[PDB]
Parts: C-alpha cells; sequence; structure tokens
C-alpha cells in the first residue's frame, strides 16, 4: 500500500499510525530521545501484557493496565507505573488506536530510539480490553528465581527467553525500590541498548547507592547503580546463569532474541493471524554501540564466574 506520506507500508491500515509516530516522538519521548519516557513505556509493555494465565486469567497485551487503571495500577507490583499510565491516555484519546496497541507501538518506537536497539515487530488490531488483569501476576525484585520462573513460565515463556527480555534492564532505572534515589539505573548505559547490564549484575557488590535494606534491592558494585535481588539472583542461579552470561559482549543475539520474545510478549492474549503487520512502521535504530567492557577500576577477578560450562570471556 502507498499512503499520503509517499511511503509505501505492507498493509494500508499501518499508514494511520505514521501520524501517531510523529506526534509521540515529539510529545510523548521528548524529541525522540531514549530517556525516561521511553524507559516507562517499554516498561509498560510487560506489566501490560504479562497479566496473562491459561488458568489464572487476564487477557495478556490488552490495554487493560489502562483501561483499568484505577484497578491495575493500585496492585503493588505495579508501583510507579500510573504515570506513564495516564501520560499515554491522551494519546490515545486523540489518535484512534486501542490502549493495547498504543501500549505496545510506543514502547517499540521507543526502543528504537536507543543506541543499540532493535526493530520490535509490531502488529496493530488488538480490540479494546475486556476485563482488569487479576492482581499477582507481575513478578517482583523479591520473588525467588523459581517464582519467576514459574510465572514467566505460565505465561509462555521458558528460562531463556526470562533472560534475553531482561535485555530491557540495559536501558531501564528504579525509581521505587530506593525511593530515596529515584532515576538510579540498573546499568552504566541507560541510554544505550547493549550489554553492560548482564555484566554489572555479575560484579561482586560492593555497595549500596542509597540506603541499605530496601526490599527487593541487592548491592551494587557501582555508586549511581542500582541491582535487583532479582537480577542478582537471575545472573547466578543454575538455571539461567549461563544464558545470561552468553548475552555479554554478543550484541546481535541481544537484539536478535529481544525483538523475538518482544513481540512473543506483545502477543500474549492475541492471535497474530488476526492482527495486520504494521512492522515496517518502527524506525531503524541508531546502529553505533561500542564494545561490551567492564567498568573503569574492575578486572576479572570482580566477576562472579556463576556459569560451570563455559568461563566468562576476555572483553
Ligand atoms: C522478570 C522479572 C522482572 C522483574 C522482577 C522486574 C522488576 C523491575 C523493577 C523492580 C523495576 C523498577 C521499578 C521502580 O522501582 O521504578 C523495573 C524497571 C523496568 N523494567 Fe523490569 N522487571 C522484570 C522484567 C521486565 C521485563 C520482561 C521487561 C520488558 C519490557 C522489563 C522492563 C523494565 C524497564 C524498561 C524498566 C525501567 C523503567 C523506567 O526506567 O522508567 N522488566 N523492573
Ligand atoms: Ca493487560
Ligand atoms: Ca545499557
Amino acid at each position: 500500500a502507498k499512503c499520503d506520506d509517499g511511503r509505501t507500508t505492507a498493509n494500508a491500515a499501518c499508514c494511520i499510525l505514521f501520524p501517531i509516530l510523529d506526534d509521540i516522538q515529539e510529545n510523548l519521548f521528548d524529541g525522540a530521545q531514549c530517556g525516561e519516557e521511553v524507559h516507562e513505556s517499554l516498561r509498560l509493555t510487560f506489566h501490560d501484557a504479562i497479566g496473562f494465565s491459561p488458568t489464572l486469567g487476564g487477557g495478556g497485551a490488552d490495554g487493560s493496565i489502562i483501561a483499568f487503571s484505577d484497578i491495575e495500577t493500585n496492585f503493588p507490583a505495579n508501583a510507579g507505573i500510573d504515570e506513564i499510565v495516564e501520560a499515554q491516555k491522551p494519546f490515545v484519546a486523540k489518535h484512534n488506536i486501542s490502549a493495547g496497541d498504543f501500549i505496545q507501538f510506543a514502547g517499540a518506537v521507543g526502543v528504537s530510539n536507543c543506541p543499540g536497539g532493535v526493530r520490535i515487530p509490531f502488529f496493530l488490531g488488538r480490540p479494546d480490553a475486556v476485563k482488569a488483569s487479576p492482581d499477582h501476576l507481575v513478578p517482583e525484585p523479591f520473588d525467588s528465581v523459581t517464582s519467576i520462573l514459574a510465572r514467566m513460565g505460565d505465561a509462555g515463556f521458558s528460562p531463556v527467553e526470562v533472560v534475553w527480555l531482561l535485555a530491557s534492564h540495559s536501558i531501564a532505572a528504579a525509581d521505587k525500590v530506593d525511593p530515596s534515589i529515584p532515576g538510579t539505573p540498573f546499568d552504566s548505559t541507560p541510554g544505550v541498548f547493549d550489554s553492560q547490564f548482564f555484566i554489572e549484575t555479575l560484579l561482586k557488590g560492593r555497595l549500596f547507592p542509597g540506603t541499605a535494606d530496601n526490599k527487593g534491592e541487592a548491592k551494587s558494585p557501582l555508586q549511581g547503580e542500582i541491582r535487583l535481588q532479582s537480577d542478582e539472583l537471575l545472573a547466578r542461579d543454575p538455571r539461567t546463569a549461563c544464558e545470561w552470561q552468553s548475552m555479554v559482549n554478543n550484541q546481535p543475539k541481544i537484539q536478535n532474541r529481544f525483538a523475538a520474545t518482544m513481540s512473543k510478549m506483545a502477543l500474549l492474549g492475541q492471535d497474530k493471524t488476526k492482527l495486520i503487520d504494521c512492522s515496517d512502521v518502527i524506525p531503524t535504530p541508531p546502529a553505533r554501540v561500542g564494545a561490551a567492557h567492564l567498568p573503569a577500576g574492575f578486572s576479572l577477578k570482580d566477576v562472579e564466574q556463576a556459569c560451570r560450562k563455559t568461563p566468562f570471556p576476555r572483553l
């Protein structure tokens, strides 16, 4: 199909997305930055989608977190999500697009702003949400690996897919884990979609960036970085450690697996064959990304060698 843009897109329905793209790049993502709103919008994709269980219910990637915001944003596991929910509502209202579609579109567009980022497939056509998600479907940072793998598994994800999806924490920060230091990132490069998150979570902890004893928080290797207990544990657990290590310095794998698994996540509760492929609207991300490295001052002795099959690579 040809849009009024002049642009050719695979399916005519997708032409509606171009005005949406322009508006959100300016007015949601603050001049097309890989900044706070991108990070928040990416988190929203997960908090919407993961509300899906074959037995426990939930409609998955259905916009429920927006449509039923008073219910869902008050779930303890959704702490801090209301800000982005309320920021997205005026865009949904004016752009003739379901909340579920908008959440996934915004997430994909936002990731595309990040150097090193990847294009996530995007499908148009999710109906309006039917029902609120049940509570207790969103993993929390104080949950055990067993719990997280069971919940993610219930939703449809294998342990390696959980690791792949956590590449998201390469462009991510926390506001509520330690409320004394809002905006503290999970890696040294929160504006770059890269492997630093996988490296830095394997360093041996030295300090807390704010206060000690916050629920769900682990010791960090670096001032200005916060570490989740869940990420600390996933990096080290026999079920996930070797996959975690396999990401370090494998940018192409991080990109490829994140895109594929995000697409799967974006389609929970949905049927791709009933939706319209509009992937070609998502921009190409900036390609420049540097080599993976240990932070300044650190050496191999500072790396926890959790994977037993393979040593941590020379960077
Ligand atoms: C697997 C279990 C996971 C746990 C326990 C977890 C936990 C967390 C926590 C505690 C925060 C900080 C919230 C705050 O205090 O402000 C966070 C942020 C974030 N999460 Fe995860 N997460 C998980 C998986 C995911 C997945 C699968 C995605 C994929 C989209 C994701 C994307 C993000 C992003 C992008 C942020 C940063 C938000 C921002 O900076 O505004 N998370 N996550
Ligand atoms: Ca949902
Ligand atoms: Ca990063």
